[PDB]
């Protein structure tokens, strides 16, 4: 599993269940390409996003719908999604979890970048 | 003042000084278009990016430099930027500041919305 | 002004007014010793804690009233307070900012020393 | 396992390995009593605090030695110690993870409650 998002809510001190998350990877016209996507279990971590194979080196965002998660919790998002951008294998692969933590007006993301 | 943006260095305690700082405005068409940009003040700050007759409510995203700001500091960065993507609504009288946390595998942003 | 602390609300996207901040020193005897305190105000800050004189070095301890703060707003809290511990040092003419951020089930604090 | 302790490190986007952390238990006479401690895993995490038999309800108190932390990578620490004080178990047995994201300057810190 090379790549793994982790969302957690702090507003419930939960898990955020159920939120989609969407991958690009920046192409060579500098457009975002649809790269991989799913929604986060009942842990809020989303496996399976993509493989060894799939996961070449390059810019990748990864576009996390708060703005739906917290419109079905009947809070008012400030934030229409969170976009974390990096940059993925330059060096030779590696395992990477982005995590964020999620407020209505706040968010904050980490990586955990493992050889 | 309507939008105000303070990046802030949590590896040195400090303000993150001559950050550049992107401001884009959602369009008709789906795409990010150009509003306003500036480079953080010795505070940290980023005032004066625009005015009130220009700040309309729509979708904006504060994009933050921070893969040159840890570059010039000699700290390898994670992210190739830290950002904000948010909707502004006329709710009375309102101000923005974005305010972010920087530190190289991670950031934090959030909102403030003042009378 | 050497020691001023700021405290926003991740829930509303707005400063925490009226928080109830108390500083503690480290006494020889490892207790803590009751230093500064005072309320946040409408700007979520608080100003004139202490002054140039009676802030020496040492191990001070900043501690957030975050559950009157929730309970007033009538939001579950989980935290019993917010906090920032840590070792003031004379290195050249420094003024320390602690800001934290707030959420019922989360918080971030941080430091800003400027000269 | 009803309390467990994940601690990230922002700096390197690396778990935070072998770090300290201290449980207290607010005692009767207001005093903090030790209850439990351990250090952070390979993976950061810190499992088989206590058992479910001496996790009883009351105000607990866990310190995570920052300051050690970031010594030993030899980077200038500013905080002691992080502080997370909470009241557990209030309305009956629930299972608690307390996670915190380290940087020299600034700390986060949430929690994932579960029935
Ligand atoms: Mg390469
Ligand atoms: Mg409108
Ligand atoms: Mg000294
Ligand atoms: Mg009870």
């Amino acid at each position: 599993c090379p790549l793994m998002v982790k969302v957690l809510d702090a507003v419930r001190g939960s898990p955020a269940i159920n939120v989609a998350v969407h991958v690009f990877r920046k192409a060579a016209d500098d457009t975002w390409e649809p790269f991989a996507s799913g929604k986060t279990s009942e842990s809020g971590e989303l496996h399976g996003l993509t493989t060894e194979e799939e996961f070449v080196e390059g810019i990748y965002k990864v576009e996390i719908d708060t703005k739906s998660y917290w419109k079905a919790l009947g809070i008012s998002p400030f934030h229409e999604h969170a976009e974390v951008v990096f940059t993925a294998n330059d060096s030779g692969p590696r395992r990477y979890t982005i995590a964020a933590l999620l407020s209505p007006y706040s968010y904050s993301t980490t990586a955990v970048v493992t050889n």
